[PDB]
């Protein structure tokens, strides 16, 4: 329903995530579309760097590695080379340590004669895409995107959750959607440990409220302090890998 605070409701219901595992095999489509990498950048020892590779609407690869700011170059190079091998764009956490990532990418693009990496910064607290669009129509007013979402992070998290929910509807209830509106997790290219961790992490952050009454994702800080839960870096990389480019 409406955005609320407290409770224990996941932004992405675990049963949606389970239903999405090999959902493209169950429903009958193969990965087709743009290739995108989400790159979450570690900020403390409590964090790890995470990458998620999606092809179209299918999560294809997940990876995790340690590294702080003083090896950022190496990390950046890693993500660059992955992007060159997979032929993918990159959306990366651009706050904190990530504020120093763009430079690195630029350098590599400047040295590359053939490959130009398309990379976009993602500021979780930034403004929502299409703020004046209608999120929900009412008898005489409309809830706008700017009325429902606290920030762009909430917007992207709910967009991915909507993908998972439609996928659950299609798998468990036989409901019909255009396949591009769904999402799938490719088990054959993801280690079972990583698949389990992905399922746990994506369903870890809870629904919350900002002080304007807009939907907000439970903060990492609140997860760590109020609930003593590790940072779901892989889930953040997944959310960033699902982001579709805007302005053209
Ligand atoms: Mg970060």
């Amino acid at each position: 329903g409406i955005p609320k605070t407290g409770g224990d409701k996941s932004v992405i219901n675990l049963k949606f995530i389970l239903a999405a595992i090999d959902a493209h095999k169950k429903l009958g489509w193969e990965p087709a579309g743009s290739k995108r990498i989400g790159f979450d950048v570690a900020d403390d020892g409590e964090d790890a760097n995470a990458t998620t590779l999606m092809h179209g609407n299918v999560i294809m690869e997940v990876d995790e590695w340690d590294g702080l700011e003083d090896e950022l170059l190496k990390s950046s190079s890693r993500v660059y080379n992955l992007a060159k091998i997979k032929g993918a764009s990159v959306t990366y956490d651009s706050i904190g340590v990530g504020a120093h990532v763009g430079s690195k990418f630029a350098e590599l693009n400047d040295a590359s004669p053939d490959f130009k990496l398309i990379y976009d910064p993602f500021n979780a607290g930034g403004a929502v895409d299409k703020p004046d669009d209608v999120y929900m129509k009412l008898p005489h007013t409309t809830i706008k995107n700017k009325d429902h979402f606290s920030n762009i992070k909430a917007q992207k998290w709910e967009e991915v959750a909507t993908r998972f929910r439609k996928t659950y509807e299609a798998v468990e209830h036989g409901k019909v959607y255009p396949f591009d509106e769904l999402i799938s997790i490719n088990s054959e290219t993801i280690h079972p440990d990583k698949l389990n961790q992905l399922c746990i992490e994506l369903s870890s952050p809870r629904k919350d409220l900002d002080m304007n009454g807009r939907f907000k994702v439970e903060s990492k800080k609140d997860m760590r302090e109020k609930r003593k839960i590790k940072s779901p870096n892989i889930a953040d990389s997944v959310i960033m890998s699902a982001i579709l480019p805007i302005r053209k």
